[PDB]
């Protein structure tokens, strides 16, 4: 689901929709939520509601609009999961980063914005959160179980604003990243903060997941919220 009428233009004229949550009280920092491989779906809507209940405004852009606008897949439906994997395999990461850039610009300019923008991304969005942190488009970025991070470690020195990452220590469908490669890579840049959840694999923060771990979800969520709080007025 998306907020009807919202249209954000990106770097090449491509336009995409977004699910927008206005804050309970204005002004407030705006959090751009980078979707997982299921599109802007029920978990994404829950994340927007959660952040609004925590004092933020939130914008979840339709990153799948370059392939199939308005895609919102049910992770519990096998055929929709297969569609999610197909869309993910065909996903253009650099274009995703450019769309998130455009969504951040949109976020900074909303009437209720306090001028501060953060980004929170999940697995598919988590990898995007790191790429966005390397570009430096947001004040603060957070990535939950970002896929393929070990491959992007050469970008560690480019991160100039804080970025926090929650890593599942166990393999599930996607393997867990190398604890060693990531810890060493991130350690060189104190603007990067990483936490490991040894009793969880990816998708641990989503209650609809077979990989949901309440204790990991809650601790990660508390770290995310403490990490985003400085953005608040």
């Amino acid at each position: 689901m998306l907020t009807e009428g919202i249209s954000i233009q990106s770097y090449d004229g491509h336009t995409f929709g977004a699910l927008v949550g206005s804050p309970a009280k204005a002004p407030a920092p705006v959090i751009v939520i980078a979707q997982d491989i299921f599109g802007v779906n029920a978990f994404m809507r829950e994340t927007v509601s959660w952040l609004v209940d925590q004092g933020y405004a939130a914008v979840c852009p339709d990153l799948y609009a370059r392939q199939a606008p308005g895609t919102a897949l049910d992770p519990q439906d096998e055929r929709q999961r297969e569609q999610a994997y197909k869309l993910w395999q065909a996903f253009d990461m650099e274009a995703g980063v450019g769309d998130l850039e455009a969504a951040i610009r949109y976020a900074r300019h909303q009437p209720y914005s306090n001028g501060k923008v953060g980004l929170v991304g999940y697995s598919l969005g988590g990898a995007l959160a790191f790429l966005v942190a390397a570009k430096g488009y947001v004040d603060r970025a957070v990535g939950y179980y970002g896929v393929g991070l070990e491959k992007q470690l050469n970008k560690v020195p480019e991160v100039k604003h804080p970025a926090l990452f929650h890593m599942g220590g166990q393999d599930h469908f996607v393997p867990a990243p190398s604890r060693q490669l990531i810890t060493e890579g991130f350690g060189a840049n104190p603007l990067l903060q990483v936490h490991w959840y040894e009793e969880a694999g990816h998708s641990f923060a989503r209650t609809s997941s077979s990989g949901y771990v309440a204790s990991a979800a809650a601790l990660a969520n508390e770290r995310t919220l403490d990490f985003l709080a400085p953005l608040q007025s």
